């Protein structure tokens, strides 16, 4: 009954290189460079005020690029004749992709003055004290090393862990177990890697705020998930990445506090005396990063992206194109020291205040290929199909209104100081995801029709050969 | 004939291929003990780790029973179709991160790396709260039978002299089917510490009770059939970190003549038994052995991927992802002045795998001898199939009804015993049911088009 | 692989007097040799 | 599409254009160097 099978939905999403198809004219844009500054513990900002005085920056911080292209249907062509611009338009397709960086290599690090802990579990002599209040403590440790790449025409979508509703049955007291969810979100700049502490919300489900170092406290560490990103249908998440990343144990400590849960005495044999006190069972391991190499750099060299996991090949519909790179070998803190009083020559401690200021740097050139696409029925209705939003910025247009029409909006005319309503002239926004705040470029005015002229293109010469572009 | 022969033998290999997997997995618990209600017997939370083992029972349905677009292709009197297992992948999704274990109480003398001094004299009653990390591991179980592990144990003594209380108990080579939730060795060797150490406290908590136990390939690939398991990977490392000594009364002191005889302090000899700590090591992620395809073709057994009574395993485990999230919660929001009793802390750990099975399907065409080789083989297929026949008795029947009428016809209804399929189900683990998410499409899927990549053969419609 | 005998089963107040400490070991060896046949010819060089 | 439609003839050009290279080589070297100092300060 269930499963004897003759159905057949579904029209098969295909692979893009289907109907695009590809030209023979090639083009590069790229910025100067980025790099930016910051605290790489928290934002500074005026103490009475709620104005950022310095904004939160640090090489353990996500970024996102997000990078407009200009619409190749409204551009010249030294020869713009082999095409139609009423049957058919242009796309560009992303061939290669390069990231610079230009900060000499070195580590950061990061701590907390107060850290829950109870004593060091690697060494015993002797069975430790009793818990006190507030022992919290100066302590910090270097987090893991990363490196990884994301490139595509949607954003990239990371998951946490979280705290969700409780299923209604047991009434919750105080200090009962907050519990976990899994949630998937869009990605936003200035969110914070794992730790090893694994993507979750530490402000809600950690209530003493002091379980881990000052970054990532407030934040919500994220992880991007593959799985729900690769099966994407068309791929349009990420059809590409690159990914790196280790980490090895250093220490064993303990949480320091009341014990939520006791074990069951059974899983062991009752002391006395001293041992008759459970110490701490909570366990945390302290990650540590290893020694990074040059050999392991996975920037400052090119890409060729011809074949994808998904569908999608290299095609940014919408003149929009997404990159997201994190990396923690750059994250050296330089320190920095100011004298409020130059006189004596007695060394005091009182006399200088101490600053930190950390440098990201960033650099991005693209390759792009051009790509028009004819339109037929099975072609539009396809598009429409993917998502409909992507012709809007073509010349649909409208559709036309095989959508509907406006009814005959109503202009009507007084001083406003008649009793008739409130009338603002409407529509600016063009960005759905304008909710979410990143990191931004504009490249489009600086496309060029040679690639000879940069460091990066002959390369693509070099390996595609033929160099002159136009010889054999 | 006997001696068993290679399944590409008689099989043949059709043109069609599916795929099917499950969405994906997520799992939570706490990694030191399960939880439970105090008074009560019925569990709070699962007690869940990535140092439990995972294993993974796949149904699928029976392929005869499954019409194709066209069903010409083969007789369903003379033949059957089983399915092939053609290709493998293992989905994770968690940020890569090592987790831990300890014991409050933890069996130890003093450190031995280093002593400027003889130690002191046992007291009583001296463990101590301390952890180590367990050593990393990877491997991946594929084939139709479950996948046999083995242990140490205790067997029964000879009979000869008389056991006192605390002499050693002799050992013994246990094989048994490998149950989820089952623990890694941490290098402290398969067996059931609970048996053979009566202190508890010589490990910590996590595998205290359980037996860890560890795969045999001999014995496992020593079987005939290769139905056990077709292919595997593994990977494992590990390193020392310190060293002990075991806390307690000598059971057996050392000859003399193998030392010279001290005095004062020296007259005593310090405890003899040293145990290691072992580490794991720095992990990558390069090593991963996950999210990548598998291609079989050719295996150790004379099964070729050919999974009997619908029926195919999975067993995987990793400690990459042991990762354990600490959490807080205040039961009192209100003072300003920090005091460690006024949170409770807690430990909840994930898991995330994902499955996606690539499957080629086979037809079987029969004889006498391929009939009886198979039934020879595991006669138990034949009967999910429709082949074996078994004429039925049963000429008369006495109904006197009715019954509750209660002038007494006898006392009656005794037939419910089958119903029993699983000969293993006494063995609990976990379980997935794909039935229903076949496709005959290889397109639309991330895994699939590898598959026609690999191969080549792109084929699709027009647009 | 370490473990421990009770000599005394009663008492919870656990003792180090009360466990016997025992170290025994494992050891697990296989072997599977090809072999293939040889036959000699003969003569007065051969057997000298 | 502003900046893009004027062009005119320009091109930086690969050095191996106009050089010619001949048939001839040569070598020469420092004997070799040797310096000394402290490492910390002058």
């Amino acid at each position: 009954a269930t499963v004897y099978l003759p159905p057949v939905p579904v029209s098969k999403v295909v692979s893009t290189d289907e109907y695009v198809a590809r030209t023979n004219i090639y083009y590069h844009a790229g910025t100067s460079r980025l790099l930016a500054v910051g605290h790489p513990y928290f934002p500074i900002k005026k103490p009475n005020n709620n104005k950022i005085l310095v904004p939160k920056v640090s090489g353990l911080q996500y970024r996102v690029f997000r990078i407009h292209l200009p619409d190749p249907n409204k551009f010249g062509f030294p020869d713009t004749s082999f095409y139609n611009p009423d049957t058919q338009r242009l796309v560009w397709a992303c061939v290669g992709v390069e990231v610079g960086r230009g900060q000499p290599l070195g580590v950061g690090i990061s701590g907390h003055p107060l850290l829950n802990k109870l004593d060091d579990t690697e060494n015993a002599s002797a069975y430790a004290a009793n818990a006190g209040v507030d022992n919290r403590e100066c302590i910090s440790m270097d987090y893991k090393q990363t490196q990884l790449c994301l490139i595509g025409c949607k954003p990239p979508i990371g998951e946490h862990w979280g705290k969700g509703s409780p299923c209604t049955n047991v009434a919750v007291n105080p200090g009962d177990c907050p519990p976990l969810e899994l949630i998937n979100t869009v990605i936003q700049d200035g969110d914070m890697v794992d730790t090893g502490f694994g993507a979750m919300d530490f402000t809600t489900l950690q209530a003493n705020k002091s379980e881990v170092p000052l970054d990532i406290c407030t934040s919500i560490c994220k992880y991007p998930d593959y799985i729900k990103m690769v099966s994407e249908p068309y791929g349009d998440s990420l059809f590409f990445y690159l990914r790196r990343e280790q980490m090895f144990v250093r220490h064993l400590f303990n949480r320091a506090g009341a014990v939520g849960e006791n074990v069951p005495d059974d899983l062991y044999i009752k002391g006395s005396g001293s041992t008759a006190n459970l110490a701490s069972s909570n366990y945390f391991p302290t990650p540590s990063g290893s020694m990074v190499t040059s050999d392991a750099q996975i920037f400052n060299k090119p890409y060729w992206l011809q074949r994808a996991q998904g569908h999608n090949n290299g095609i940014c519909w919408g003149n929009q194109l997404f990159v997201t790179v994190v990396d923690t070998t750059r994250s050296t803190n330089m320190s920095l020291c100011a004298a409020i009083s130059t006189s004596e020559t007695t060394y005091k401690n009182t006399n200088f205040k101490e600053y930190l200021r950390h440098g990201e740097e960033y650099d991005l050139q693209f390759i792009f290929q051009l790509c028009k696409i004819t339109l037929t029925a099975d072609v539009m209705t396809y598009i429409h199909s993917m998502n409909s939003t992507i012709l809007e910025d073509w010349n649909f247009g409208l559709q036309p209104p095989p959508g509907g029409t406006l009814e005959d909006t109503y202009r009507f005319v007084t001083s406003q100081a008649i009793a008739c309503q409130k009338h603002t002239p409407p529509a600016p926004k063009e960005d759905p995801l304008k909710k979410y705040t990143f990191w931004e470029v504009n490249l489009k005015e600086k496309f060029s029709a040679d690639l000879d002229q940069f460091p990066l293109g002959r390369k693509f010469l070099l390996q595609a050969g033929l160099k002159a572009k136009p010889k054999f």
